[PDB]
């Protein structure tokens, strides 16, 4: 129910929070980012709804920033909710190939541009996308911002509990978390989708929950 | 929904973590400490509920420790949630004079013992309470453990964002963070209520947030 929030996180980096009812978890807040790249902006994950997606887009257009593109970390509606609206406005949308396949599998609108592999540059030297392997979902990817040493973990970063295991790969999660931790331990900030912001320690906490998660199975 | 956990942070120093839903912030983790003193133990902040408080108290008595007393960093329930139970079970509870006055204004059970001023020693040469001035709340105070160079920052230490500003004093917070920074810049470990443990750098980060808070508010 709470209204969308837009808080500046660091120079050129904003955190947008939307809220929505989630079967069994009640009202859950979702964090995404809006990266500024020379008068232009990029959305890292869309708000749950098309309305909040537009409010977000509009908020930044009024501040002088054209929306150059949007990237979704995984297929769950809390990262892809506003893709139909964005595409209708001809705004470039991106998602991994695995993500679009899952979106198509569940009867959802897909991103216009796909990509795959270990690393992919949405924007050279400014916005990099990394795939640690299956965990929260088979397709989950993270977003790295070299300049600000900021990492958007999305729904892969689950420091206090693995949450929604509906599409989780609990067998692979610990291996994927190990990979992510050694790759971005240099992170100054880690932004989770459902937890508050922290540092590189959130990578360790996630690894422990995953490990715990598999043992616990 | 996540269960209460008690992890050893140092020698004679544990970190208790409890969770609870908070409108607008989701499932919020809450850190508090448990300092040991000769088979005795003091509670730094209490879990949200009486039940968690009970499990906490037990885990330690169960280990052969007497619960000498408890102290709450500020009035929000994530610090005073179990004062009712601690009093019921006749256990020494402490809260600042301003804290007990706010608890009383909010129709909440107060702490048996109060205290005022800048510095107050819950335990001389071992446990000290300090009041940096208004910030996260008009009453927030911190706890310093001299014998370990460990400072429990409380909900005043908000290194990556100020958080729930409902009772925050935005104008005063930056000066208080300044005072706090210098006063305890010699900390080896700063423990936040809602973030992971770190070192003195968290004092710097908090100040920056506060300042960005006041500038961002005018
Ligand atoms: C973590 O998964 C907590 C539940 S929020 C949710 O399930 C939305 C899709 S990740
Ligand atoms: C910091 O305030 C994060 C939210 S926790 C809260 O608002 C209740 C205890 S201060
Ligand atoms: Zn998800
Ligand atoms: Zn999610
Ligand atoms: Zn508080
Ligand atoms: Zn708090």
């Amino acid at each position: 129910l709470p209204d969308l929030k837009i808080e500046k996180l660091d120079e050129g980096v904003y955190v947008h929070t939307s809220f929505e009812e989630v079967n069994g978890w009640g009202v859950v807040p979702k964090h995404g980012l809006v990266v500024l790249v020379n008068a232009e902006a990029y959305l890292i994950d869309t708000p749950f709804t098309a309305k909040d997606t537009e409010k977000l887009v509009t908020w930044f257009v009024e501040r002088g920033y054209k929306i150059k593109g949007s990237i979704s970390s995984h297929f769950h509606s809390d990262s892809t909710g506003g893709i139909e609206w964005l595409n209708s406005r001809s705004i470039p949308t991106y998602a991994s190939e695995l993500t679009n396949e899952l979106l198509k599998k569940d009867g959802k609108v897909q991103a216009t541009n796909s990509f795959s592999g270990v690393n992919y540059w949405l924007v050279k030297n400014k916005i990099e996308v990394f795939y640690p392997g299956p965990g929260h979902t088979p397709d989950n990817v993270v977003v790295w911002l070299p300049e600000r040493k900021i990492l958007f973990g999305g729904c892969f970063i689950k420091p206090y509990g693995l949450g929604n295991l509906g599409d989780a790969n609990i067998e692979a999660w610990p291996k994927s978390a190990k990979l992510l931790k050694s790759k971005y331990g240099k992170a100054k900030l880690v932004v989770p989708s459902h937890s508050e912001v922290g540092d590189a320690s959130l990578l360790k906490l996630t690894l422990e929950q995953a490990v715990k998660g598999l043992n616990e199975s």
